[PDB]
């Protein structure tokens, strides 16, 4: 399996920060992929379009038009430049109540429109003290995952909410990668897999030699190219 | 007070439809302002056609936050740098669905105005609360929780959304505006208030002609030149 460190500068990134963007291309020519804000997305694609590197969105709506005000299509996304986009991130899961079957729709959309989706899933603190972490992920897998997943369409993106050891993120991308098994066979076991929780140049090397982890989710340490791209030199070793 | 016309294209546009975002800007291209609203994707790429022009450019929403781990959402601060001078906040659109409380509404409109935009706030009965002869309970408490200290006739617009006629609009314009005085004073009387109910070609002269009315908030009929330029014609007679 190709490894895949994706990016995710969340509610960060205007024009002032396409240097910086640069920076994180430049650094590539694994894959890379960089999710930036929606406002960003175009002048992104004007600069990176070429590149090697890939760009994403960080979330989209579940139609492909209409009145929705504030809402951003994945046929926006595509058009604008987008190869992927970040669903069901932890972030809106619990603020804007996204649940499994809105997040299946918002997948069923992206693939519309040509997208890949990098899909999130993850237990809370209260789940993971109930003893409910695999509870968890079994529901959230079977609903987000709409039927028609392949390892092109989906990459999936482990979250531990509650937060994570390493030995904790061996357990939990091995019972997700039998769930992909299970459902989708030989093709399941394709699906990457990408640790979500707290990605540093600090404990990246223990986390991306860790078994059936293919990749990351990087939050903070994405917004620099010096800490993304130290992450990203770990494959190197 | 000089009147206003903003057009919400809602979770509509992407490049293609530029040639027809700038005819709109032609056919305004003196006495009213006239604003669209584009998706967030789209914002930049209008700006580089329409930024040296008369009509204005907005958004359809922002967060509470400068900046920050808010995945899939857009600051103000984004809107503005991207050229937007406006942004549409407590759709009825987004009240609904993501739980925009008057409190999340308010901290939205102040967020606006750090980063330097207009906010066009959104106010409005559902049609339970009109069958219940709550609308003037509900506008009370919209305006007073929606509202920040601070707002001036500068920095704010309102917009009224019947979610559930010209008696209507009268009476419910007429409170508004009592409304705006009874806090901000003599400024508060020249806030513009905007009809946002179903605005066409066929009924604008007898909206816009209403007492306390100062233009419109059209959804639909925005996103042809041909239906918002009919619209803006009323004031040229």
């Amino acid at each position: 399996i190709r490894p895949f460190i994706a990016g995710n500068w969340k509610m960060n990134g205007t024009g002032e920060s396409l240097g910086e963007l640069r920076a994180i291309a430049a650094g590539i020519s694994f894959e890379a992929l960089i999710c930036v804000p929606a406002t960003l997305l175009s002048r992104a694609f004007d600069i990176l379009g070429g590149e090697n590197i890939l760009l994403g969105g960080q979330n989209c709506h579940f139609d492909d038009y209409g009145p929705y005000t504030g809402d951003i299509s994945a046929f926006m996304l595509k058009e604008a430049g987008a190869s992927h986009v970040i669903i069901g991130h932890s972030e809106r899961r619990t603020v804007y109540q996204e649940s499994d079957a809105i997040v299946r729709a918002k997948v069923q959309a992206a693939w519309r429109a040509g997208l890949v989706a990098l899909i999130c899933v993850g237990e809370t603190l209260e789940e993971r003290k109930s003893n409910k972490v695999l509870d968890v992920l079994t529901r959230q897998l079977e609903g987000s995952l709409p039927d028609g997943a392949t390892a092109e369409n989906i990459i999936i993106a482990y979250e531990p909410v509650w937060a994570a050891t390493s030995a904790d993120v061996a357990e939990v991308h091995a019972f997700i990668h039998h769930k992909m098994h299970s459902r989708f066979g030989d093709e399941g076991a394709k699906i990457r897999l990408l640790y979500g929780g707290s990605v540093k140049p600090s404990n990246a090397f223990e986390l991306l030699s860790t078994a059936h982890v293919n990749g990351a989710l990087i939050g903070g340490a994405s917004l620099k190219a010096i800490d993304f791209l130290t992450i990203c030199d770990v494959y190197r070793k």
